């Protein structure tokens, strides 16, 4: 099925291999079933099995066993061959400018123009073919090292596996998704670099023989300078964390407590908060990126100051020919890149995948999982003597207990008892410091929790075996067919990971279910009754837990007395001592959208961008006049050659001035602080219609993330576009006017730029999503696997798991690959229009002074690698500017936009005209009364108080305080209407700051206030006097001292009305008694609404308002709500 096998060999140069696939998918959208087949060799168990054997091998090699050379042992020759032929392609591209040379001395050099293409025809099948088969082992390499992951995770203990943290392996395990894979083109970059380098500078001596060290030590002086500048660009980043982090918890906050942040009516002092921390934040962010700026243009301001220096100790004993100093600057270019670019990076990224290595290794070693499998015996128990800690003493001590077959086993004990680590050591799952025990070989277990893997239950049924019977049987016998009642697909109902759409009782029992309904050697239930209450657990008590389980000998954990009862014996353990074994009776014995047009907006979104960007392309035409005026002056003493080389300086011919780089710079820099701020404000104005719509995780990360990027990944990159675009375009100009016709050859290769771009984009944009979008099943089946770790290995199914990742790993190979030939197709066939371009100049340039002829000849060989780079970059353009678009359109967010009172016909909606919650509401509001909105309590409440807030996607006409709901601002109204919160998010900062962040309120206002509302006395041991910052989010402060802030806050407010709701629920006696005394008193002339749904919390209220469903109810006193509204 993969069309790479039913290929011919012109497709594997040509890449016509992609060809047919991309051109399909041109037309129609990107199916998700376009994915071709992935090689036979490229099989996930094939590659396994290989890496398997080595690292076996490698362990029984010796002690120290080198995990690094086996995986190098059954991969070196299959890329060795490919570095030594990359090597000869290298060494080809170098040799090009001598030949060039002898062109300068003239007919018969017509010869040569052959050579010249042929030289450039050779070497673009070889890079491409190379890159791409290169790149194939790194995939390779990643896949085993991936899936080998898999196996270590699988036999880990739990001694281990408990004490190190989640992160330490799974963050680290997508930290090499994509980086040995990409970077896997370098490895042969260090051994070229040596005979390379070596070479060029014995041509370039071969020329002089002098000034040879001249251009090294330049090189040498510059890679230090550059590297200097990383180490402080690093540390400076590093320096930045700390104000990131800062700044993403007070988001977060703001984030979570949206609605409590609209109902404070202090979101602009909110906003003012961040201001602070980012601007601080920005002026590292700026400084850091200035060293880098500064630090990238030593490349493109290098060459001309290079080659100026290094000629001159030749020219000083005679000026040699223009032909010596055109073959030294076309070495010096190569000479550049090979001592900055093609060695400096190698260096880091070959470090990389070695300290990877060595944290795979590290890996390795780790308190493995013991099992026995499935050992022959009588389906005996035995248990004595045993000893362990839950890792200080042992918790457990002299746990006799044995049972031949069939006994009744039960379990009791106090509240963390940690039986289930002794189910675990009688499973084998705990170490046991000391003792025996004795038990068939397997054996069935029930959680706690039910990590339950996404699927239907019938999916959930077949682990091993499906029976039509046991799945009508077993579903009737646990219920599970009487929870089928509301499934309209009957047995078809699938749901995700973690159970989230699935009823949270019956989850439980249909995961204890396949375990109950399979058959095993052995029986240990822990739990089994943990969401079953009263109806349920009688249920199961009379006809799943000890009619069903009858026959089976089995052990079970719970704390129903009518189970214990049918149990012939107990085991009670009371702090680490079995206070009671034995029988009951001796107990009572005593998204891709691509607008151009919204770029431009974007792009012109700060005052000085037109005139910054402008100033550029102003100069960008300057320099190309004098540059043509002085070759129209010269070219139509010894100094003179001075101005051709400067002349010739391509780089520094458009070289970024001083003050032109570094305004880009600055002016980037400042869009992302001018976004930021219209974002925080239009964020807030969100109303509930849409800010209910948009999750809560969809929002942080597409602003955490997004901030960053378009600051700090954005204007790095940005920059270097258009300095190489410049360049590029430019340099054609110039050659394009000298010559007759090279216009007329530019004319129709410029167009054909566009085609490959976008042809090439409409795949790669579809493809890099689909990338993106697959690896998440990745991600989800490991964090789910893992956390289902002691179910899964009580049936021991590591083979069903093992076969459930080996497949996934398969779907995301399939798209990688795909995408990664398609990347090299487009530029494969860019070097073809780049050769016959070449070939064009060469030819009309042979059949046309010898300065034109030479500059031209020159800026020929000079283009090839600045053009390759410039297309790199166009693509990855797209990439970073597509977060800019979503925030964008996160821009255009929907604005929101005397207790004597009395409203009517308010109707109201949770959605966009939805289900009425209100239905055309009226009520009276006397002042000076309480009024106990309560009634049907248990179906939901909230949105009768938000009805009074106006906070949901309806309207109504509010007769409140002489004004209307519309007449008065939203903002002035919503000072007016005061709520206790369920859950109040406390600002993390000191007493005083958290509490009035307005700071409105005065010193005396304050110090007067908080003994006023007591809670000074409560605060007065708080650091210094009341400045005790409240980290953690008020983790200091109880749920009676929020609702003491709340109060307090409320209080200074002077709101008219007081929203209390679930008060038993929350606050404590104490409390409650200390905020009678208050409450009374702060509320004695104010018009509350306390609701609740304890009936005794109601008994406090002077009316009853009894709710009732789509028709709120009215009693005037408890005589008509105790005779008609309670029943």
């Amino acid at each position: 099925r993969s069309p790479l096998e039913k290929a011919s060999v012109v497709s594997k140069l040509f890449f016509s291999w992609t060809r047919p696939i991309l051109r399909k998918g041109y037309r129609q959208r990107l199916e998700l079933s376009d994915i071709y087949q992935i090689p036979s060799v490229d099989s996930a168990d094939n590659l396994s099995e290989k890496l398997e054997r080595e690292w076996d091998r490698e362990l029984a090699s010796k002690k120290n066993p080198k995990l690094i050379n086996a995986l190098r042992r059954c991969f070196f020759w299959r890329f060795m061959f490919y570095g030594i032929f990359l090597y000869l392609g290298e060494v080809t591209k170098a040799v090009q400018p001598l030949l060039l040379g002898r062109i300068i001395a003239s007919s018969i050099a017509i010869y040569l123009g052959i050579g010249l293409c042929l030289l450039f025809i050779v070497r673009t099948l070889l890079l491409h073919p190379a890159i791409f088969g290169l790149h194939h082992i790194g995939m390779q390499m990643r896949i085993a090292m991936f899936s080998l992951i898999y196996k270590k995770t699988l036999k880990l203990s739990s001694r281990v596996l408990d004490k190190i943290s989640i992160g330490q392996l799974v963050s680290l395990l997508s930290n090499n998704l994509n980086k040995f894979d990409e970077g896997l083109a370098l490895a042969h970059f260090v051994w070229i670099a040596p005979l390379q380098v070596a070479l060029l500078m014995g041509l370039i001596w071969e020329l002089l023989q002098a000034s040879a060290f001249c251009g090294l030590g330049f090189l040498i002086v510059l890679a230090l300078f550059q590297a200097g500048l990383g180490r402080m660009m690093m540390k400076y980043r590093d320096q930045r964390a700390g104000k990131i982090s800062e700044r993403l918890v007070i988001t977060s906050e703001m984030i979570e407590n949206i609605q409590s942040v609209k109902a404070y009516c202090w979101e602009e002092a909110m906003e003012k908060m961040i201001e602070n921390l980012r601007q601080t934040e920005l002026k590292l962010t700026r400084k850091a990126a200035y060293v880098r700026y500064f630090n990238s243009s030593a490349f493109f301001f290098s060459g001309f100051f290079v080659v100026f220096l290094s000629v001159l100790p030749y020219a000083l004993i005679k000026g040699i020919i223009l032909r010596k100093i055109f073959t030294t600057i076309s070495f010096c270019i190569v000479l550049r890149m090979a001592v900055t670019r093609q060695f400096p990076w190698a260096v880091q990224t070959w470090y990389d995948s070695l300290g990877a290595i060595n944290k795979i290794q590290d890996f390795l070693q780790k308190q493995e999982y013991k099992t026995l499998e499935y050992n022959l015996t009588t389906t005996e128990v035995v248990m004595e003597n045993v000893t362990a800690f839950w890792e200080g003493t042992p918790v457990l001590k002299d746990i006799n207990f044995k049972i031949e077959r069939g006994q009744l086993l039960a379990v009791a004990g106090s509240t963390g008892a940690g039986k289930t680590s002794l189910l675990m050591v009688i499973m084998g799952e705990l170490e046991p410091s000391e003792g025996k025990i004795k038990h068939s070989g397997r054996i069935s277990f029930c959680s706690q929790f039910s990590w339950i893997m996404p699927g239907t239950i019938k999916e959930n049924i077949i682990g091993v075996s499906y029976d039509e019977y046991r799945y009508r049987s077993v579903i009737k016998a646990c219920q599970l067919e009487e929870d089928i009642s509301k499934f309209a697909e009957k047995d078809n109902i699938v749901l995700g990971e973690g159970g989230i759409t699935l009823s949270g009782g019956q989850r439980a029992r249909i995961s204890l279910a396949r375990a109950v309904y399979k058959d095993a050697d052995l029986y240990l239930l822990d739990s089994p009754f943990g969401y079953l209450d009263v109806l349920t657990e009688k249920e199961i008590f009379e006809s799943c837990v000890c009619k069903l389980m009858a026959n089976k000998t089995r052990i079970l954990v719970t704390s129903k007395m009518e189970h214990l009862k049918k149990a012939d014996k107990i085991l009670i353990l009371h702090e680490g001592s079995s206070y009671f074994y034995g029988t009951f009776s001796e107990l009572q014995n005593l998204p891709a959208v691509t607008t151009w047009n919204t770029y431009l907006r974007y792009i012109t979104v700060h005052k000085s961008l037109i005139f910054v960007l402008i100033w550029c392309l102003v100069i960008f035409l300057a320099e190309v006049a004098a540059s043509l005026v002085v070759l129209w002056l010269l070219g139509n003493t010894s100094s003179y050659y001075v101005f051709y080389i400067y002349v010739g300086v391509a780089d520094t011919l458009l070289a970024m001035g001083f003050f032109r780089g570094l305004p880009l710079v600055h002016t980037l820099i400042t869009v992302s602080k001018i976004l930021h701020h219209k974002m925080l404000h239009s964020v807030l104005q969100a109303p509930m219609s849409t800010l209910n719509t948009l999750k809560a995780g969809g929002i942080l990360n597409r602003f955490s993330k997004d901030i960053a990027i378009l600051d700090d990944l954005l204007p790095l990159t940005i920059f270097d576009f258009i300095q190489l675009l410049l360049i590029v375009i430019g340099a054609i100009a110039v050659v394009a006017v000298l010559q007759p016709y090279i216009f007329v050859a530019t004319v129709p290769v410029i167009v054909a730029f566009i085609m490959l771009r976008a042809y090439f984009l409409q795949t790669s944009q579809q493809l890099k999503q689909l990338e993106s979008e697959g690896r998440s099943p990745i991600f989800t089946h490991l964090v789910t696997s893992l956390k289902g770790l002691w179910t899964l290995r009580a049936f021991g199914r590591q083979p069903y798991f093992e076969t459930l990742f080996h497949k996934a790993l398969n779907l995301h190979t399939a798209n990688w690959f795909l995408y990664l030939s398609t990347l090299r197709w487009f530029q494969m066939r860019i070097e073809m229009i780049f050769v016959i371009f070449f070939i064009a100049v060469t030819f009309i340039s042979i059949l046309t002074g010898e300065g034109r002829v030479g500059i031209i000849l020159t800026l020929a060989m000079n283009i090839m690698s600045t053009l390759q780079w410039a297309v790199n970059s166009s693509i990855d353009v797209d990439s970073l500017m597509r977060s800019v678009s979503r925030v964008f359109k996160f821009i255009d967010m929907p604005t929101e936009g005397g207790g004597q009172m009395t409203v009517k016909d308010l109707t109201a909606k949770y959605t966009e005209g939805g289900n009425a919650i209100l239905e055309n509401i009226s009520f009276s509001i006397s002042p000076g009364q309480r009024v106990g909105l309560l009634g049907r309590t248990g179906s939901g409440k909230s949105t009768l108080l938000s009805a009074f807030l106006r906070l949901l996607n309806t309207e109504g006409e509010i007769q409140i305080d002489g004004v209307s709901w519309d007449s008065i601002t939203l903002q002035q109204w919503r000072k007016a209407f005061g709520v206790i919160p369920q859950k109040v998010f406390i600002f993390s900062g000191t007493f005083r700051k958290n509490l009035d962040p307005y700071e409105q309120w005065s010193d005396q206002e304050i110090w007067k206030v908080a003994d006023e509302v007591g809670l000074r006395s409560v605060i007065e041991q708080f650091p210094g006097k009341l400045d005790f910052v409240l980290v953690d989010g008020g983790c200091v402060l109880s749920h009676g001292h929020k609702q003491l802030m709340c109060l307090a806050r409320s209080v200074l407010s002077k709101a008219k009305i007081l929203l209390l709701d679930q008060p038993s629920a929350h606050l404590d006696p104490v409390t409650y008694q200390i905020i009678r005394r208050t409450l009374k008193q702060a509320f004695a002339d104010c018009t509350v609404i306390l609701c609740e749904h304890r009936i005794e919390a109601m008994l406090e209220c002077q009316q009853f308002l009894v709710i009732e469903e789509n028709k709120v109810r009215q009693y005037d006193s408890i005589q008509k709500l105790l005779n008609e509204r309670s029943l």
